[PDB]
């Protein structure tokens, strides 16, 4: 009864999330200068990285090795470091695992002393033991509300609630983001040890209020469309649909900590809000490959947002149907994009936040 | 890769197939929480780890993990955090896992509001934990599948257990991998563990006289596999390359890296034994007559245990239709032997106690 999202993807989100790698960069540099200076436990205890919202765990290797040399610095090689990837019990645990004994860029790989574990359990809750937390890393995972709002307006003739008219629907998904950044602050309060550190990347609206992406949602909505016309989609089930992610503003990232600066014994020490780098455009503006534009920015949508897309349909997410919904939403939304290609505004948030 | 491992267990079917390892494991939960009451535990704010090594579906480790921790918390205060830390290879499901402990009412997480989970996809014949982090281990049905199917070792022809196998080189090559898989299970536990902690093992063994057990089951296996490859269904070629990566140890086997002194690694036996689990489908096959259930129990657990690793030697995919009907049928094919004859079986187990240097 309660409508969560579905999870990435795992068949391409590897290989799909060239996007999210560029825009996390800059946090990169956050959480290598938080891992320079934050207390640490007493020796030889070992030193604990949490990764909130893992995925397949691709897009994680170079914060991990940021932040485990920037330690490695300051403790002796044979003392532990342990990760901890976390991410809902449905994400595809195997592929990560997969991810850190494969992947060169592996921090197993670079660092004998290096441990991984995984938490398959909503980070809406505490999932880790108090205070043992020294440092935090979450990248475009907050966005994911834990639900579908209850009650909430079916989103008419819209899949992203920033492009919803529906003003009943505005509020409902907006005080459900408002309640989840208020859990998810309060959870890693408890997990950080005092004085620890939390970087966080997270989808923003822009100095103008605006979600981004707008030639995607275009792009996304009319080959929805195209499919309830072409009799491949009821209109059932494109009234179903709906993508559970609100991008916050400023003030809504600020929310929990007005007006002292402080809640559940955390602090925002930075925040930034910025546009990051259209990679896509300018790929296409040096060598004028449309298609590959096209298909860039589609598979970027497919890993990300298809599954949930897919989990509206009649039939099952294992259902054939469901596979050839995929691959045909994937080409027309890449055919649109690469007919006009366009800039897009890709918004982001990055915090880093304390534990008194 | 050139190295030959063993399959997972079937997530689909294992935590309804599991009952005969719950049983048998029984009496090794209260060594482990005889362990509990007494291990050294970790300076705050290190939260007390137990590690579960061999995890499958998490189905039967919530007892052993209660247990556990029930004991624990006789010592110390209720919000003192307790992880459990559950290992298997990468490719097992995970996500089953996770579904167990947050939807089985038997989990700890539903029973201690300050315990905590997390798994490691990393074979256990590595260190995969910090060292000196775990105060209690506990392995059960894990440790008998090897690393690998043996380097160069012969093609287990007209067998898929070494047990039961005639080739002299086969048997020594799969006797030699156990015997250093153990080793490396022993040297691994050993650095992790703290010093005094305890790791309780539960393995399937040999019995007194040597032997495997199992075999009415082992025959039937064996006579169906044999069936579909006389009807079409199976490859010769196929069954030829099936082999289970299974070793049953004697006791001397596992006082092996300890002998004669009694320590390897830092590592003592405290307690070993060597026992016949109660055959329970026996058992209730001679209270209620019910001949297809009792064949349908033995090939159940065959099935969630065995059939996937079986499978990984088809031509098709593991993903194929083909396997998925390979796994069926075999198993009702086991289950109408078994019912058509009806007759008790040894279940060699053995359950040791290992404690770390103080
Ligand atoms: N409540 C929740 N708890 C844990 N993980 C969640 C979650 N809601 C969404 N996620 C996860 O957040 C991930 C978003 S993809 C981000 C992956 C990676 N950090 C990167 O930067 O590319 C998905 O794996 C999704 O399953
Ligand atoms: N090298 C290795 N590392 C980690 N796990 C292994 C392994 N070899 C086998 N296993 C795991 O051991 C498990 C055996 S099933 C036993 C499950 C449970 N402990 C019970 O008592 O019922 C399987 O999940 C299998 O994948
Ligand atoms: C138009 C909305 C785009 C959402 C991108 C989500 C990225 C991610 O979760 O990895
Ligand atoms: C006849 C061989 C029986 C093997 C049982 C394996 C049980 C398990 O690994 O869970």
């Amino acid at each position: 009864v309660v409508v969560r999202p579905a999870p990435m993807e795992s068949a391409t989100y590897s290989q799909s999330s060239r996007l999210q790698a560029a825009g996390l960069s800059p946090a990169i540099t956050l959480f290598e200068k938080a891992a320079q200076t934050v207390p640490l436990p007493d020796a030889p205890q070992p030193v604990v990285i949490a990764d909130y919202g893992v995925a397949t765990g691709h897009n994680s290797l170079k914060p991990m090795m940021a932040a485990i040399n920037a330690l490695r610095r300051r403790i002796r090689e044979d003392r532990a470091i342990m990760v901890a990837h976390t991410d809902v019990p449905d994400n595809d645990f195997t592929a990560l695992f997969r991810t850190l004994a494969d992947d060169p860029d592996s921090y197993l790989h670079h660092d004998s002393a290096s441990f991984a574990s995984a938490v398959g359990r909503s980070f809406y809750t505490q999932i880790l033991p108090s205070n043992t937390v020294s440092l935090g890393w979450s990248s475009w995972a907050i966005q994911w509300l834990s639900r579908i709002p209850a009650g909430a307006p079916e989103l008419t003739d819209h899949v992203q609630v920033a492009y919803s008219k529906d003003e009943r629907a505005r509020a409902a998904y907006a005080h459900q983001a408002a309640t989840d950044w208020q859990d998810f602050l309060a959870f890693r309060g408890r997990e950080l040890c005092p004085g620890g550190r939390l970087v966080v990347l997270t989808m923003a609206l822009d100095e103008h209020g605006h979600f981004g992406y707008r030639p995607m949602n275009d792009a996304l909505v009319a080959a929805l469309n195209d499919q309830v016309r072409d009799g491949l989609l009821r209109p059932e089930e494109l009234r179903r649909m709906a993508i559970p992610v609100v991008a916050r503003a400023e003030k809504d990232l600020r929310a929990p900590f007005a007006p002292r600066g402080w809640f559940e014994g955390l602090t925002i020490e930075q925040l930034d809000v910025f546009n990051a780098e259209d990679r896509f455009w300018a790929a296409f503006q040096s060598d004028g490959d449309a298609e590959s534009f096209g298909a860039q920015w589609a598979g970027f949508a497919r890993a990300a947002l298809f599954p949930t897309l897919a989990a509206a349909l009649d039939c099952g997410t294992g259902d054939p149907r469901a596979t050839a919904f995929i691959e045909q939403l994937e080409a027309s939304v890449a055919d649109r994009l690469a007919s006009q290609p366009e800039p897009m505004r890709i918004p982001l948030a990055s915090l880093v936040l304390a534990k008194r």
